[PDB]
């Protein structure tokens, strides 16, 4: 009878619903994109914006910055409560913005470990991943954060179901 | 002898398929939670190869290791890119697991197997752009030695193994 769909697939009702994660999601796509167009404008990552110590091993990090990538990583992978359904009202759906927030999650923890090891932020870690020059990765980019901040505040088709 | 006819109740149609489609296609549950103890076993299998021999998954399976990610063998980031996909439930999450009318569940299974999905996916970029293993890369991320990481390492290669067969309670429902 009870869903196993809470903290860590628990059926107690303990831990985030669809639209806690949907939410989380948006925020994520928000600072995601805000990162790549910060790293833009300023020519740093946004822990180097935000003046967080860089180019370092990983234990070495802020231990907030630390458990925000441990939180934003199970966040992603719904371990952190996944309750509830979305389903069709009887063109994006709230599902699919919970996907494309779930992708912001991952590329941000990504970045965010890759600039603590590394010192670089997303744009350059793109770059180094592809091989193709910034000044022909950024109009790509740019679309990509244009869609993050479209995806963020588009409410989606459907209702949540307990 | 003939059944009274039901009155058809508005149908629920579950956004919970490929990247939250709700027209029933993609991977359910189940298929995750195979894909995720693959995913167990390769990772335990990685970790404790490398912890016996000192080489990366990678190095053993005869592929170039030390390079950026675009020069590596398309398999590999297609391999990669469906493990990250399947662990945020992208390809698919229909159904729901239940308690049926004390070890792990099916759920628990199941994000035991998104874990591994994860670390696996990171051990093998990571071992891609920097030429190291599962295991060299734990001993630069903690600062841990090789000989006070090792213990730990194994005991978690014996908890996916174990994972990997254990079935988990509860019932899978559509
Ligand atoms: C550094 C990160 C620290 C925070 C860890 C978050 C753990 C998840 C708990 O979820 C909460 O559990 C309630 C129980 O029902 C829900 O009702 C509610 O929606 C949700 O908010
Ligand atoms: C560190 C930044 C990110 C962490 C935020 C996680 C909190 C989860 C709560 O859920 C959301 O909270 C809002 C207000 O409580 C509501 O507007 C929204 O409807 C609800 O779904
Ligand atoms: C608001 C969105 C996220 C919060 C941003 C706050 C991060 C600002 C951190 O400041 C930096 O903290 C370092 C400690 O690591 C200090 O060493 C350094 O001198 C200081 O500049
Ligand atoms: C990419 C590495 C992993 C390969 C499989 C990926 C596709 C999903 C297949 O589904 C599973 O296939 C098993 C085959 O025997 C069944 O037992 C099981 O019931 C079923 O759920
Ligand atoms: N690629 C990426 O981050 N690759 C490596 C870089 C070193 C750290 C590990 C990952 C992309 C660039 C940022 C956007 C998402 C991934
Ligand atoms: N991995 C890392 O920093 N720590 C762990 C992650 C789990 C698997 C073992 C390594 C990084 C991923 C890509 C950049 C290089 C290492
Ligand atoms: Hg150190
Ligand atoms: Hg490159
Ligand atoms: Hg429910
Ligand atoms: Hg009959
Ligand atoms: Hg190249
Ligand atoms: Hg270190
Ligand atoms: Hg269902």
């Amino acid at each position: 009878l009870k869903v196993e769909d809470g903290l860590f697939g628990t059926s107690g009702g303990i831990g985030f619903t669809k639209e806690n994660e949907l939410f989380v999601g948006r925020v994520a796509m928000i600072g995601f994109a805000a990162s790549l167009l910060g790293e833009g404008i300023t020519g740093k990552g946004i822990l180097s914006q935000l003046n967080l110590e860089t180019g370092i091993p990983i234990y070495e990090a802020e231990p907030l910055l630390l458990f925000f990538i441990l939180f934003t990583l199970l966040g992603a992978i719904g371990a952190l409560g996944d309750r509830g359904r979305f389903v069709d009202e009887p063109g994006f759906t709230k599902s699919n913005e919970l996907f494309v927030g779930r992708l912001a999650q991952l590329g941000f923890a990504f970045s965010l470990i890759g600039e603590i090891i590394t010192g670089k932020g997303a744009l350059a870690q793109l770059n180094i991943e592809t091989g193709v020059p910034i000044n022909e990765i950024e109009p790509l980019v740019l679309l990509n954060v244009v869609f993050f901040f479209i995806a963020a505040i588009n409410p989606g088709t459907g209702k949540f179901i307990t």
